[PDB]
């Protein structure tokens, strides 16, 4: 009833909420080296990739 | 035998290896709002994760 018409263009919050609504349909996420399946693995991933270079 | 991509790891070196090996045998490296399907994306992909925060 209300799609998200994107965060900005690409941004670390862009990619958070991005992820988020994936799993807020009850869906995976892609991302590198990494399937997102649970907002378990997607927290840990956000800690992770803005720590990750 | 490598039954699973890279074991349960993904290194720096290692990923720039593999993203190339993808593209050279017909894949795309699927990551964080980004589709490398050529080797321009790829060295592209490299300088930006390293570079990512």
């Amino acid at each position: 009833s209300g799609l998200v018409p994107r965060g900005s263009h690409m941004d670390l919050e862009e990619l958070e909420e991005d992820l988020k609504q994936a799993l807020r349909e009850g869906r995976k996420v892609n991302i590198l080296g990494i399937e997102v399946t649970t907002e378990e693995q997607a927290r840990r991933l956000i800690e992770f990739l803005r720590r990750f270079i």
